[PDB]
């Protein structure tokens, strides 16, 4: 029966936030990294993993010049991130949002093994998500970031880790729903191994199948989600070269079989490309001349910040310098998100 | 694994069809009453049900003027309807063909009774369909309609109704496509009961959610598809009042949260609309400002022909009459389905 | 909600029927081969496949010694055989009935491949069903039989494939039902292959699994049902060699993982096991130590008739001695499917 | 593919554990209240709810005579009496595996609310799970609770509650199942409503079903699990009088229907009944003449401890008496879980 799980007034903040995070020409800094995931970025560049490093480098990211402004329209925080402050003394969501940007907040808790399965895992992070997603829209997160990660395989993704995922995906979109926040679903399949394109595509299609059905039958409010998927890319194995035209058609395809209108905007991830990869394959995608009811812009982590990290160095006097290699790469996919990019 | 179900050529073909029938400013005459239904049409107007009363009918309808060219991209028929002769010489088939019209077929045998269920139905028709489908390929029609009927209750439309009408049209569509022949599935939920339109709603966003993820497993090539959905309406018995806008902003956000923009384009069936009323509730939905993917069109049996039967009489000197009032009809759904008509 | 499928009256008759025809030491003669199937069995013994000589050899299988009616709880036949008529001028299910025996009928119309998989059907014959099964339960067959095949590959059973054919055996065993005749479920799983016996264990478990899942769906009645599922054997290609407990092992466990016990008997299909195999695998399965709720019978057709077809030759003369064939292998079932067979 | 979840050594742990706690007389004590849920059973007798009067009152539960060793199979605590000793100096854990019994632990952290249901939840807890069931394994427990809460109502439990409590349950019984612990399935359906038996029956059958398909698809070892369900009972606002027969006929009817016989046992849960109603409720599902593989016993709280618990008062004087009122209890419920009890 129908039962409301939002009012219109909660649907319209949800529908507004998602809007205003995938408005045209922006898209998302993908700044969400854990300690410990942070501790191999820091570590290339031979920096000790410790908090004023982290801060400093979120700094970085955070007060770069005003030239990002209009291509950054959401920055996704972990949860040290979001409770840290600037050398000015503003705390980091008031510089973001004083920077015309939404906060978003990484809300998963890492993935878990699914057993008897070749190698699958779920995520968890349910367990207390609405008094979380509660603090966290105190705090001002406005939206939320959960990431499933499928594998292709010889048996995988299999019916249980698609069916798992798109399960959590759901409940996940649900509760961040109710506490006001717009959830971010990333289903994301990894380009380990040999396969093709046609295989990632159909692989896609049959995730994002599932994780739309998951979305309808726990009465997510599409208009105020967000979508993250891969792009549609061959494994990093695969002996086959395709176009970057051929990488955009595949996507495009995948998204518009599965993909229903009212989703209001799609932020791919890289999931391992280079910072100019993932721009020309962006900009090749909205340059596709199929029909694209939503908007297709970008939800970049290291293609948005790895040339910042190598500048920086770590070392105080190169701030200024890896910010500049930030914002280039931002306005970069700023035209890529809207088909104007051209290296 | 990504077994393909269909070639490259044969994607193009059932593509090439499904934008042929609903191309711009046109939509699907629908034809395909069978005798027992066409009773009592004739006998509404005080003619006998025989084969040769049917054929008039039918060809009155097929050979209108050349002004309905633009107008009918397709035309449904039963299966005695395909065999049946002009009186120039011409079958049936050729002269849809003739006038720049797709041919179909209906190719399912009738609803039967669901146990267990509150008078809840699924359709049969799969046995044999592979060869009545080659049959009728060579015989002329290139797309079939097939009728699943879903009614709103206390307890209904539970979720055994759901799932087999949903696994019944993907087993259908897979078999036409099979056989190069666009299927048009019909979801058809029933205005009868004092439900309202946000009931309505979300039962229309519920059946083709799961009609689209039982087309997903089916593998269903979802561009040489069509869909054959009810408006999104109240119940015939409910009392409260709704504007056409209103009609027209519920049917659009429901298709929009559940059909994906591969779908190539949607004719919309009456369920018992006035000619009239059809018209103006396709028009809005046209001009709705949301965004539309797919192709807004009708599909429309008594509202195409109910004027045309009521002038027709059952007589042969009022042919031409009858023709026009069929004529009038065309045009303004012609118009409907590109939001320009105008009562 | 509890709408009901059935009156108690109509699940007494059901429940009735199905205990009947898997009472302790009695199994299921498959004599149901279609013209086309037992083409091949007459050619094996060079005779011709004419309406008399598969009249003649269904009598044979029909008219045996006394010796059989306690071995014998049901029959299924095809259609042809339905309404054929012994010597004496008695039709085939009276003679049955005559000798204690359930008559049932087989149903389905064979299988059509499923687009998209790898060499996968379902089966066909829902259309007039409901009809056709009134029909059969006027002209004295009381039980159905349903074939539904899955094949072990390596990608094969996929989830389309098993969840298409649960939902067409549930569909079966609901107009059966709604008809008043006990439907026997055989979702055989082909032993083609070299899979080796935990492979068939593991397949078997997930199909009896869907296809529980999709009768509780259905609202079917267990106790007016019949199992008619594969023994968990090796692939015929596999190189590994079992024994007859581990054989029956896998088996009983496989049932016992997904085989509710209110389901009234579980009649194995022989699947191209000898003879003798058949017999030794179910006497084997009868004596496993397991708690086994349901009854263990045999639904055999080769294994039953293999010898008495060799033996008859086509020729009137040798009819006694092919019956004795028929009989020395049914006393064996008889003890099989009671544990107490011994070669 | 069969990729398996856990090795034969694993599977042997399982079983036996699961065999130790439902042996023939013994069933499951549901001492797991947290702090919050003893707060009204100690304010009920005039107790401060305090550390010292929760461990003595487990203490009393758990110190009792050795009468009460052949009749609990395994008790069920809260994570603050896991880590509890009692006067003489043992640990909980001890106690209760010198008197004979198993050591579970109440892993779930409680309901939460789905959006978009009338007032149906799921439970939350599978976060950090794994790690909490590795170090209650190394602390003593042998076994895990987890409990999912349906009602019944108009349009309650929908399809989204059914199946999103039985994917919770199959991911918490396989995290259990990873790490060495028996996972008790408690899909309680509240008695809350004025619903009858029948419609009791339908739902439990519906539940179990999804259940068990859902611990099917999560590749469940159903031999090292247990189930602990309502029985089938009308609701507490039925104006309709039942027997004793009558409830056991229905609950017995419900379980072989969905319960495949490789689960180890049954362990009901009370849901509001009286210590004398269960007792009598137990003994006459244990007499149902149906045939019954599992194991029909109890895991009973209140109705093992209500008269305990108003012996005490809460004061010390009063240990020994409560004790008396818990022995007579088991006593009773060992007798009937074997069909052996006289009131």
């Amino acid at each position: 029966h129908s039962h409301p799980a939002l009012t219109p007034e909660q649907k319209k903040e949800l529908s507004d936030i998602a809007h205003r995070i995938v408005a045209p020409g922006k898209g998302i800094l993908a700044a969400d990294e854990s300690t410990g995931s942070i501790a191999k970025r820091l570590q290339s560049i031979g920096t000790e993993n410790t908090e004023e490093n982290r801060r400093f480098y979120r700094q970085l990211l955070l007060t770069a010049d005003d030239r990002v402004n209009p291509c950054i329209g959401g920055v996704i925080l972990f949860h040290e991130t979001l409770y840290q402050k600037a050398d000015d003394g503003r705390p980091f969501p008031q510089v973001i949002k004083s920077k015309g940007g939404v906060v978003g907040i990484k809300v998963d808790k890492g993935v878990v093994p699914l057993a008897g399965t070749n190698g699958e895992t779920t995520t968890q992070g349910l367990d207390g998500l609405s008094e979380r997603c509660a603090q966290y829209k105190k705090d001002g997160a406005d939206f939320a970031k959960w990431r499933c990660v499928l594998k292709i395989g010889e048996h995988t993704p299999s019916a249980l880790a698609i069916m798992e995922n798109a399960n959590v995906l759901a409940r996940y979109a649900s509760i961040c729903q109710q506490n006001g926040i717009v959830p971010i679903v990333e289903p994301e399949i990894l380009p380990d191994g040999d396969h093709d394109l046609k295989r990632c595509q159909y692989v896609t299609e049959k995730v994002l199948a599932a994780v739309y059905k998951a979305l309808s039958d726990h009465h997510i409010y599409l208009e105020g989600t967000l979508l993250k998927p891969n792009m549609v890319t061959p494994g990093h194995a695969c002996t086959q070269k395709y176009s970057h035209e051929e990488i955009a058609m595949a996507t495009v395809t995948a998204l518009r079989r599965t993909v229903p209108p009212a989703v209001t905007g799609v932020t791919f991830l890289s999931g391992g490309q280079s910072e100019e990869e993932a721009s020309i394959n962006l900009n090749a995608i909205n340059k596709c001349p199929l029909l694209k009811p939503w908007a297709l812009t970008f939800s970049y982590g290291r293609a948005l910040q790895a040339s910042a990290l190598k500048a920086w160095g770590g070392k105080k006097e190169n701030l200024k310098a890896a910010q500049e290699e930030y914002v280039k790469r931002a306005l970069a996919n700023s035209l890529a998100c809207q088909g104007k990019y051209t290296p």
